[PDB]
């Protein structure tokens, strides 16, 4: 589906994706976000960081993925009390604030970067689940490297799934987010049939939960016969395609992915460009890279080669001078005069951000065009 001329210029934005991704790796492993983005720069997310992590693993880098899967090992074994606090309050019937929860920012040392008040999400801890077991299926690996880490993870999410938490944007606390649930379940669903984990304690549980998860959604996540954006809600969202692939809640052919790919294309892609939500005002809504790869690649999975292409072209025509890929772009803009004061604040777009380039990276291993 490619000429010579698309070919080399997609696989330099490849290679140039990895060296931009592991020149910009902390010296203890953790991906940042975005090393030159005002708001984002001196702090790792795991959503960010895994998605990053799984371009990278599926381009080969073993060395690279692994060190940033013993940083969140690490990271999270440091937190081994702090969990079994949280779950001990729970027990006693004195259930945590948010303040009280396990961090979005973390430092490159392993502390809060930011206040959980303000921010708590759990999907990052569903994510690195599903990361981690990827690419130890993938590459062989002995999942004890990172085990005790996975197993803070696992009990953290057991207990807190089905709390309200902010979106992957950082908003509506009080919600619950059909994506945050999804990758909760991608995680569950990697551990729980994952044969080297087949005797952990909380084996069964997993599945278990992950059938809960999708309960839910059947009950709350599903209108018209697509995804929706949180229980209750009748809009989508530019994350949902990753509820399908990769995680899982439905197949890519299920009926509910066909229309949840439809209505993201309808409501909010433009000319192959995807954007987050209809109210999204940062930087005035503008078309999101990681979410054209993320349609794309579920494109991909459903058959749809050429609607994944596109998206891949799309993706492509974003890079800078230098390869680099930004956060976003204002091709078009939903709410175009609130991006200048967003400008004005905080800077230009983050650019690179890591995790435009890993899932560019992920986008181009589905259509087998990895150099």
């Amino acid at each position: 589906g490619l000429d010579s001329h698309e070919l080399a210029r997609l696989h330099e934005l490849a290679r140039h994706s990895h060296a931009v991704i592991t020149r910009h790796q902390d010296a203890g492993g953790a991906y940042p976000a975005a090393p030159t983005f005002s708001a984002y720069r001196g702090y790792a997310w795991l959503r960010d960081g895994s998605f990053t992590a799984e371009g990278i693993s599926r381009y080969g880098d073993v060395a690279s993925a692994g060190r940033f899967h013993d940083w969140v090992d690490g990271v999270l074994r440091r937190r081994r009390g702090q969990v079994d606090d949280l779950l001990a309050a729970v027990d006693r019937g004195e259930v945590p604030s948010n303040e009280g929860m396990l961090p979005t920012r973390f430092t490159f040392d392993g502390n809060d970067g930011s206040d959980p008040w303000w921010d708590f999400q759990t999907d990052g801890y569903g994510m690195w689940l599903w990361s981690v077991v990827t690419h130890a299926a993938r590459h062989g690996l002995d999942l004890e490297r990172w085990r005790a880490g996975i197993d803070v993870a696992v009990d953290y999410l057991l207990a807190f799934w089905d709390r309200p938490c902010y979106d992957w944007w950082e908003e509506h606390v009080e919600h619950r987010h059909v994506s945050t649930l999804g990758a909760i379940h991608g995680g569950l669903v990697a551990v729980g049939t994952c044969a080297a984990l087949r005797s952990a304690p909380w084996s069964a549980a997993t599945l278990q939960v992950a059938a809960r998860i999708r309960s839910l959604v059947s009950a709350e996540g599903v209108v018209d016969g697509h995804l929706v954006k949180w229980l209750g809600s009748s809009a989508v969202d530019g994350s949902l395609p990753a509820c399908v692939v990769p995680f899982g809640l439905v197949p890519p052919d299920d009926d509910v992915a066909a229309m949840t790919r439809a209505a993201v294309a309808k409501d909010l892609d433009v000319d192959g460009g995807v954007h987050r939500f209809a109210a999204d005002v940062y930087y005035g809504g503008g078309q999101w890279i990681l979410l054209s790869a993320l349609l794309g690649w579920n494109l991909a999975a459903a058959g749809d080669t050429a609607g994944a292409l596109r998206h891949l072209r799309w993706i492509a025509d974003q890079a800078d001078a230098d390869g680099d890929l930004p956060e976003q772009v204002p091709h078009h803009l939903l709410h175009p005069g609130s991006r200048a004061e967003w400008v004005a604040r905080w800077g230009t777009v983050a650019t690179p951000l890591l995790w435009s380039h890993g899932m560019y990276l992920i986008l181009a291993d589905e259509l087998g065009l990895l150099p």
